[PDB]
């Protein structure tokens, strides 16, 4: 553990709470894109099969079962018992572009060919495009309330702070994974639009329109 990774997973975490409790308060899950959150729910289920056969510490399994438990109860609210609210019409993006490709390259490009490593591989690589269905949501409708966009800058801030644990862990560990950093190089990149629109707009009272 480092502090870069641990702020990256309190980050995480956060986010994934924000989303819950704003779609649970209001009820309403009007401007939340269903498909990232079932792409988010399918990269925890591929990535923590290891649950299974390493224990790591008491942090590691309990944020394992956070995460996974958190990421399926937002597709029940999302697909189930706020689907009055489900915005179905403007969540229109075509996700086989994402799984295709990300589950081909998974298969070619990894660091084994085992069952475990694979699966692991798709986690890492549907992650970093696993937002793309909410920021194209955003786009086509009329922008995303406040709440949206402290969810959005969280999860953003999430994978960039890895990037600064993997320098910190290269350093200190001569830890390196070129998977794991292109991967969050790639997801990080995609918030760079967002990013830029929450310090410039969103933290000075304005809202955030995303044209295309």
């Amino acid at each position: 553990m480092n502090i870069f990774r641990l702020t990256g997973d309190l980050s995480h975490l956060a986010a994934i709470i924000i989303l819950l409790l704003k779609i649970w308060k209001s009820r309403s899950c009007a401007g939340i894109s269903g498909k990232s959150q079932l792409l988010f729910a399918l990269v925890f289920t591929t990535r923590y099969l290891d649950l299974f056969t390493s224990f790591i510490s008491l942090y590691n399994t309990s944020m394992k079962l956070i995460y996974i438990a958190c990421s399926y109860a937002t597709v029940y609210l999302i697909y189930m018992k706020f689907k009055a609210t489900y915005d179905g019409n403007h969540d229109t993006f075509r996700v086989e572009f994402l799984i295709v490709p990300v589950g081909g390259l998974s298969f070619l490009v990894n660091h084994d060919f085992s069952p475990l490593e694979i699966l692991w591989t798709f986690s890492i690589y549907l992650e970093s495009v696993a937002i793309l269905p909410q920021l194209f949501m955003i786009s086509k409708t009329g922008e995303a309330e406040t709440i949206t966009t402290h969810y959005l800058f969280f999860l953003g801030l999430y994978r960039a702070l890895y990037l600064v644990n993997w320098i910190w862990r290269y350093y200190f560990e001569g830890f390196f994974d070129l998977i794991a950093v292109v991967a969050g190089v790639v997801q990080t990149v995609l918030y760079c639009d967002f990013f830029y629109l929450y310090v410039t707009k969103v933290l000075k009272g304005k809202k955030l329109s995303l044209p295309a």
